[PDB]
């Protein structure tokens, strides 16, 4: 039945990505925010980044600090030098692995995945 | 949302050969059947056999004839010089466009094959 | 052989739909067909109907009535609250198993998928 | 460049499930863990389960109790009525999508499927 | 691991079509050529021919003759009556099994595919 | 049409593969050699390896050597501290792309990988 059961397949980890990709800067359960140079915050999950990308967390958890925002404790982050759009698309690869990565901002996201140590999404900037 | 969607894509089409496999030698709506050698007969369906196969539908109406059986008028086909079980096998494909052949059978097949001009069967065979 | 097995097992499969999608609304060997309330009939095939959708071969069985089509009889079905587009794409999928539903019609056949129990084509129109 | 990027894609995603099946009852960054009737505990993150489950994490935050486990409060919730490795399964669904699931546990699984509404799941386990 | 392997699969298979697809009509250990009634000169690789099409490379050693160009020695081989754009693409198969076959081309194509017994192109070319 | 066209598709790549696959270690047509430690010679040809791996040909044309073999003349180049599996591999790898590798080769593989610079290789052996 290889027709029945890779289309069970299929969906069930199309189902994921999409359920998934739906976290992606919701600031429900968000434990960790990027804060961008526009001033643009991020909501993020500590369990994406920290089962993802090993360099993320640890910047996470090194360089971050206590932050209160309508009046609940998280964890903000510092992540300069890069268009919120570059940041939230990083976000969105970590979230759903989807590698229809906008052409325009192939340049930041090399640069981020480089400083993370992506190496996957370096291939999918390069090509 | 392309897993999803060739998810749900496959998944029909599995549902739709398993429902026509279903059909394989089925007395149930049988308008025509094939006796062989051995003398069992192979029930089929001219649905089938004239949307898949011109050769051997054209044979069903030259070469068939009226038969009475359990009180139920049908066209019967002789069918010689083949196992039923090859017999069998080429209605399968026919039905379900199941390529997987069993290798015992691929000389029967190819010449079932080649006699109703079922192309893509003789190159299974071949390979 | 992977490449050369999976081609021949998707071009066998292709092939079958083709072949079984020239039927849709063919009145060749057709012994049921479908009257609309636009008064437009469409030529099905019992062994589709059958094989694939038991509540419409019941629904068939039970409502249809005999008819006289150009000297042939057959079993007409009064198939009403419908468009004759929604009918013949209904059919089309039982034919074909094909996903790529028209967005316009997605109402009326989800409405018919329901009717029938085709729970595969509820989701299909719900996605 | 078709395969080049399929190739990429499924790589990406392959990549992903086996990130996110890292964390299957995995304590680190655990805000939720499940009490078997065994008395096993299994560990698990709210971002997955309000991702994936609306009907789980609503019978978490309902049913769930605050709970100290060596000295670090989470939110413990009793799952009874199931074996641990079902549980487990369930869960490890919830992060992977992975449809291979232990033929031994299907009425289990199916149980928890159905009581947690993950319709895909239930047709995993039926089929 | 499905979707980590035939990634990889799939990756690996696209580089290496990129990587023949780039010595299509590439003087670079070139030892055989074809000229067109154009005049226009196709380099090609014996290497490719031979592997891929018994009767072209057949044709090569029968038909071809020695010349001289820019001081190195090569087979060069006349291949009369058709575009130099139809031959191009016609090598450009043997090189990389590329299915998508420009429309215009078919006659020709098919053409070719027919007098060099490459079956697998004519059947693309009728499609 | 999306099964007979992605049926073709892979039916010509698997062709392709398998062409190609056939000239591994052939002498027709070899322009190159390499020599093992243990004396075994492997056949090749340097349309591959220029089209494949720019730091073999490198090699090649650097450290390779005129040589007469059966009366016929060679570029033999010594190849060290490899066995002649883990070298026809490579070579496999080179002309068909093929990612099935013995897990018993892969500590040379990736040896012989990193040091052509066959990235994707290196990858397939540390999985």
């Amino acid at each position: 039945l290889y027709f029945q059961s890779m289309g069970r397949t299929l969906l069930s980890l199309g189902l994921l990505v999409a359920d998934f990709g739906a976290m992606v800067n919701n600031p429900h359960l968000s434990d960790v925010q990027f804060q961008t140079d526009s001033g643009e915050v991020l909501y993020a999950h500590k369990f994406v980044l920290y089962a993802r990308c090993p360099l993320l967390i640890q910047y996470v958890n090194n360089e971050g600090f206590s932050a209160i925002e309508d009046g609940v404790e998280t964890q903000r982050v510092l992540l300069g030098d890069v268009s919120t759009e570059a940041a939230r698309t990083f976000l969105h690869y970590l979230y759903t692995a989807d590698t229809g990565l906008p052409p325009g901002l192939s340049s930041e996201l090399s640069s981020l995945a480089h400083r993370f140590g992506v190496s996957e999404l370096v291939h999918l900037c390069e090509q």
